[PDB]
């Protein structure tokens, strides 16, 4: 009689289904814009946060989700009816969140609790929370849920391609971004997330459309062998979005292909004009 919580940051990008669900539970992550501290969906819309990065001083700064915040919900879930508790959250990589939670998961009387590394954000971690939710509604246990989540965790990354390199070398999230930065100024990198959860440089190519065609090669090869959901994301870029999605529609490429945006917390690090091509298995 497993009854199951599902945690998530805002960072995830969910769909209308897994947003509806009773047992989901999101923190939220604060942008603060040259002082002034908002929450995208409280506060600040996506389309604001964009003409309000455009207009800023400096350039935004995301906090991680409340550690506070968890442990809130969690002290309530025993007493919720809850048994388990599983939390998906952006990667180590790329914020501190995940490394400093993990004391958590033996402080809860009553309560199984597993913080997977899920080594990914945006919309491959939204996916991994709406599985979660199929896999529990199909009969899966415990312990059936964590094995296909690691399954889904080992073949999922994602392709970025970005419009000014500033917001992920100052904010400090392309790995050794200040020390390489001089050298990627006149070609269009593919960055990717590597087998740490970590955003480095993929591929430097020369030009921004053999950069396009190199993307769609490259997610052709690394789905080739199953069934995976493709995803093309933007941030503030939709025309090159539905150029993208229509290649991989004319060449057949994925299992699934879909469309997403980043908001404040992503569009942050990215930067407007920001694409990328996430891919996860179908499980
Ligand atoms: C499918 C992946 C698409 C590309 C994702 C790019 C992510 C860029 C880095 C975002 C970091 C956000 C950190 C928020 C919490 C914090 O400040 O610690």
């Amino acid at each position: 009689p497993m009854k199951l919580a599902v945690f998530t940051d805002s960072s995830a990008y969910l769909s209308a289904e897994t947003l509806q669900r009773e047992d989901l539970f999101v923190l939220d992550i604060p942008v603060n814009i040259d002082g002034e501290e908002y929450v995208e969906g409280i506060n600040l819309s996506a389309e604001e946060f964009y003409q309000k990065m455009a207009q800023a001083s400096e350039l935004p700064k995301t906090s991680q989700p409340s550690i506070a915040k968890l442990d809130e919900i969690l002290t309530s879930l025993k007493e919720q009816g809850y048994t388990h508790a599983l939390g998906l959250f952006l990667s180590s990589g790329i914020s501190g969140f995940y490394q400093s939670i993990q004391y958590m998961v033996d402080d809860y009387e009553g309560l199984t609790i597993a913080f997977p590394d899920t080594l990914i954000t945006s919309a491959p971690l939204g996916i991994m929370v709406e599985s979660v939710f199929n896999w529990r509604d199909q009969g899966d246990d415990f312990a059936s849920i964590q094995d296909k989540l690691a399954i889904q965790i080992s073949r999922t990354s994602a392709f970025i391609m970005v419009d000014d390199l500033d917001h992920l070398v100052k904010g400090g999230r392309l790995s050794n971004g200040a020390a390489i930065l001089g050298n990627l100024l006149s070609i269009k990198p593919i960055l990717y997330f590597n087998d740490q959860g970590v955003i480095e440089v993929y591929e430097k190519v020369r030009t921004e459309k053999k950069a396009t065609k190199r993307l769609i090669e490259i997610i052709k090869e690394t789905t080739a062998s199953g069934q995976y959901r493709v995803i093309v994301i933007h941030g503030n870029a939709p025309e090159k979005a539905e150029e993208l999605r229509q290649h991989l529609l004319d060449f057949g490429l994925g299992s699934d292909v879909s469309l997403a945006t980043f908001g404040s917390v992503i569009g942050t690090h990215l930067g407007a004009g920001s694409i990328a091509l996430g891919y996860i298995p179908v499980i």
